[PDB]
């Protein structure tokens, strides 16, 4: 308290208070998704696939550094689930949304914005654009020595 | 990409990239990231009900069940008696040290291009999240 104020901090506080929000989140995210039949592990692929769809399932993989088997486990699930498709291309695979998985985005990208909602309670519009902005800078720190 | 979406995928990213990282530096400790959370939590409390563990850290039963019986398999803890208390052996108090180095490490890596007031302002901005987050739980 006076140890914040003179400047001093934790140094561990960054990585704690991101492996909870982390965590927070992936629990308030799964509530919300449940009644799609669609685990917190599966957000983040389904997440990607609106930005870019048609990637390969190592891409995916990599990109998101989520692990092979991991991957694999979640993209089966939203294949029985009917939300993805795969398709092999002249080995590995392709993942593809299907309809279903097309008309689910409102909702997903509704969700994850409840969830920013609740984390921003009582910033501003500044305050906001800028903790996004370090948040953007902090991930780029840590991607170039990834 | 809005703001509200972008700082979940931001806070997800930072998490996976910083379990790869710690999860790197402890290999030759012969640790896995998902126990290090719960070795770190000990380190503030030893010797606390296994499901306590589990409530705090917001990991679920069996994700819990088996970090701690890996951390018992490298002998970094061990249970007492269903209700177990997890403690610290020995060789998991001596490795403290470490542990918060690897864990600043990655902290100083995450604001390394930030001046003194940008540090500041972002360390106020993540404690005032964490705790609108904590509330919804």
């Amino acid at each position: 308290g006076i140890s914040h104020a003179e400047g001093l901090c934790d140094k561990e506080f960054i990585g704690k208070a991101i492996s909870y929000l982390y965590r927070y989140g992936q629990i308030y995210i799964g509530k919300k998704i449940e009644p799609y039949g669609i685990g917190s592990g599966q957000f983040p692929f389904l997440m990607r696939l609106y930005r870019e769809d048609g990637i390969n399932q190592e891409s995916l993989s990599d990109y998101l550094k989520i692990d092979k088997g991991t991957t694999a486990r979640a993209i089966q699930k939203l294949v029985d689930e009917g939300y993805v498709f795969r398709q092999r291309d002249e080995r590995s695979y392709r993942v593809f949304l299907t309809e279903k998985g097309k008309k689910l985005e409102p909702d997903m990208k509704k969700i994850a914005s409840e969830w920013g909602e609740i984390l921003f309670s009582s910033f501003d519009d500044r305050q906001r654009r800028e903790i996004t902005n370090s948040l953007e800078i902090m991930f780029e720190n840590g991607l170039k020595i990834m």
